[PDB]
């Protein structure tokens, strides 16, 4: 299996510690995390014939943390090199289209199976029903899965930030202008990723390829968060609504 | 570097891991010709055992429990201990080796537990089974299970060192079985650091899974009573209530 060039290591080094230096709690999260109250996020008793509308008050509790995690995406890209030779209009198209993926891998990535629980920003800790009930609905349940799947793949900072990084070089947004450079960019990152992935030597058969599906499913989740932010306007007054949320969306 | 197995180790390690893979359901891929229990069976609309769910596990209960001995019996070291010693040692360590069994087939994607390697079962049907919140020990387990990547040979290792659990009420050559688990510790320490995990503190962290599987086999003995109560005679297998005497 070919490893990692030097170049390689070279780009490893810049996206890895562009990652670690933009994630939250890179010291010990799962030990200075605080669990969000029980009572807030508990499924309707009721439920309304509607369809489970979104809970007002843990919507709350994650727009008041919203804020730093989206600057944190971008502050990453800003990091690398190739992502500030794109120009204005596409560094902006990227950012709006990988923000939720990104930031979903972060929280799947800080999984916890003893509480059953996701860690967002590394110092709040929620449950599957709290961050549905919270406005995600469905979305939960398929960030959840995934940081279950992941379990088992064991991901370092270097994959987590190549991962990033894949996510981040998308060709494929609508309205792209250098779409050809920038799947050059995309093309550098997966095979310096999957480069090291053969030096970590990772227990699990078809690894590669089964890391390749999650990247598909961060897609769909970015897609459905499009989607489901769509109700949250109709249902979550203004005032809920930070500065940069509403523009990633809009 | 950390030591790895001796080569005396090896073939204690070949022959637990042998033993295991001829008394398992895999070596063929458990996904493929796995089936799921009706989501129907076992819904839940203390808490009432579900019969029909019951008897789904109870048919196929008894072929997970010869294994285990059989498992037992392909072990020299357990072949050289007294029948009577032989009889409560497998008695605690059946349900021991049965979860363990049970929660390294767990499937993060359907959320479920492949029984037997052919019967897939929700926390639900597996709870409402029978098993109450002991399903809920044996789902958690599995879930922390996932980032260990067990192979064979660990989870084989794994049994031997519940096998020989020198504790068990009753025992005799209490000396003579803590001799074999710590044989077996050895060489799974050893084998540990020949795999190489990517998952800080592996090896404390499993040793502890070790006492979760203890706590599941307790928490059975006691479940099992309640079945006992609600569930009839039928249902249960000749050699289902043997072991759980
Ligand atoms: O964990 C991290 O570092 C990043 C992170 C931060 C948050 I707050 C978060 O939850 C969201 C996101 C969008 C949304 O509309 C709602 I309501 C909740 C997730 I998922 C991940
Ligand atoms: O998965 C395997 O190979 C072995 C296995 C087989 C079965 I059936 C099983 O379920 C149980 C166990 C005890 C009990 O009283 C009831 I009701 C159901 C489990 I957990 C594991
Ligand atoms: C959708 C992404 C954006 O347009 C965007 C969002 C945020 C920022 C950073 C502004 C500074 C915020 C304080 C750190 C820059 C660009
Ligand atoms: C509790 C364990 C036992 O005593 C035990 C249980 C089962 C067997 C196997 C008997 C063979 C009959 C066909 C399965 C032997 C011993």
């Amino acid at each position: 299996k070919p490893e990692p060039t030097d170049e390689e290591w070279e780009l490893i080094k810049t996206v890895t510690e562009a990652h670690v230096a933009t994630n939250a709690q890179g010291s010990h999260w799962k030990q200075k995390r605080k669990f969000l109250p029980e009572d807030i996020g508990q499924a309707p008793i009721v439920n309304a014939p509607e369809g489970g509308k979104v809970d007002l008050e843990a919507f709350s509790h994650f727009t008041k943390i919203i804020t730093p995690a989206i600057t944190r995406v971008v502050d990453f890209a800003k990091k690398l090199p190739m992502f500030c030779e794109l120009p204005c209009e596409d560094q902006i198209i990227l950012l709006k289209g990988c923000c939720m993926e990104i930031m979903s891998l972060r929280a799947a990535v800080r999984y916890d199976p003893e509480s059953e629980t996701l860690t967002l920003n590394g110092e709040m800790a929620v449950t599957r029903g709290q961050l549905k009930n919270g406005g995600l609905g469905v979305v939960s349940d398929a960030i959840f899965r995934l940081g279950m799947s992941l379990s088992s793949f064991n991901l370092d900072d270097t994959e987590v930030a190549l991962l990033q990084a894949v996510l981040l070089m998308s060709s494929d947004r609508p309205g792209l202008a250098c779409v050809e450079r920038i799947e050059k960019y995309q093309d550098s990152f997966l095979l310096a990723f999957e480069h090291y992935i053969n030096y970590r030597k990772h227990h699990v058969t078809h690894f590669w390829p089964k890391l390749l599906m999650k990247v598909t499913d961060l897609r769909m989740i970015g897609a459905c968060h499009a989607s489901r932010f769509l109700h949250m306007k109709v249902e979550c007054p203004t005032e809920l609504f930070p500065p940069l949320f509403l523009e990633v969306f809009e």
